[PDB]
């Protein structure tokens, strides 16, 4: 019965306890890129608890046919730091001690493609990770056997034509909602709540803020927030021209790239302003959508990179990823959300043979709760 049993006790999430402390890392990937063999093999610590990890890797063949900034999505997203109001969704960890395997297919824009079979398990007390790379179709002159590309990471950039564009739209289309033009006007707070909290389903934007009137916020993503004033002094342009526009400012939150737009009655008055704003910190950063999978109990994961190509502009890496878990024990598939990562390419100045002095930074955020 449930008293004739499994340890834990008394407060946590799972038994995926194995990170908090800094747990050893360990990895090796055998690469094929168009014949080009090769292989690395890194160690390192990893601190979950902080979302941090530093690793160096070493080509153990000679030179390394392509470039290192390649390598750095496919060479473990365990130490993602999940906070406390999100633990329910690390898959990752989850399928600790038993493990994941972590399978992986990059196109890179205008070139070849790198298909990865990877399994993410545990030996001992220390964390490997295993890869076998596969490279199709690569233009020999082309910028990765070319090694055209520069020594960063990277990653998402620059300045901010893209998300400018949608977070504008994001935001006019909330505000030409015509519930939420009648529920603004009513002041309900409960019809306002329930008409957004559907629109960050897929997290994307960190926030969506409505005011009425008067600046004074009627839905923020923190709740202690609500009927207070907005932060910015960048919505009168909105809120007495009935014009929108895109502005970055310091808000609640810090930093922020927001599109503004008014809320218009059948007359044309503005009753209040919606603001769909993106952290300066996130947009830094690069974000991995991952989404729960039944058909196989696991997740998938959609993202892209870019790559700055030195003398030029950006080669584009799109990554289509998917985890399935070794160990068929109980699950833990999350809601959507994604995880943002800053990473920092460095070479250890004693080092000789190719290879990369990686720093890392992870944190999971997209539910509000």
């Amino acid at each position: 019965y449930d008293d004739d049993d499994d340890p834990s006790s008394r407060m946590v999430s799972k038994g995926e306890e194995l990170f908090t402390g800094v747990v050893p890392i360990l990895a090796e990937l055998d690469g094929d890129v168009n014949g080009h063999k090769f292989s690395v093999s890194g160690e390192g610590e990893g601190d979950a608890t902080y979302g941090k990890l530093t690793m160096k890797f070493i080509c153990t063949t000679g030179k390394l046919p392509v470039p290192w900034p390649t390598l750095v999505t496919t060479l473990v997203q365990c130490f993602s730091r999940y906070p406390d109001h999100m633990r329910q969704h690390d898959f990752f960890k989850s399928a600790m001690p038993e493990g994941y395997i972590q399978e992986r297919t990059i196109f890179f824009k205008g070139d070849g493609n790198y298909k990865t079979r990877a399994e993410v398990k545990f030996e001992g007390d220390t964390l490997v990770n295993r890869i076998e790379l596969k490279g199709a179709d690569f233009r020999e002159d082309g910028n990765i056997l070319g090694h055209k590309l520069v020594y960063n990471m990277v990653t998402e950039e620059r300045l901010h034509h893209q998300v400018g564009q949608r977070a504008l739209i994001q935001a006019m289309q909330i505000s030409t909602m015509p519930e939420l033009v009648e529920a603004v006007q009513k002041r309900d707070l409960a019809r306002i709540k329930a008409l957004i909290d559907p629109m960050r389903s897929f997290p994307d934007a960190t926030y969506i803020t409505v005011g009425d009137a008067s600046g004074q916020r009627l839905y923020h993503v923190n709740p202690d927030e609500i009927g207070k004033s907005m932060v910015g002094g960048d919505s009168d342009e909105a809120l007495i021209n009935a014009k929108g526009y895109v502005s970055v400012r310091k808000g609640s939150l810090g930093s922020s790239l927001r599109g503004k737009s008014p809320i218009l009655d059948a007359t044309g008055r503005v009753v209040g302003i919606v603001s769909v704003g993106y952290t300066i910190e996130q947009l830094e950063s690069n974000l991995v959508y991952i989404k729960a999978d039944k058909q196989k109990n696991g997740i998938k994961a959609n993202f892209h990179v870019r790559h700055n190509i030195e003398d030029g502009g950006v080669q584009l890496a799109y990554h289509y990823q998917q985890n399935t878990p070794i160990g068929d024990g109980p699950v833990l598939l999350p809601d959507n959300h994604y995880l943002s990562v800053q990473s920092e390419l460095s070479k250890d100045p004693n080092e000789k043979r190719d290879h990369m002095v990686l720093q890392e930074h992870v944190t999971a955020a997209g539910i509000t709760l």
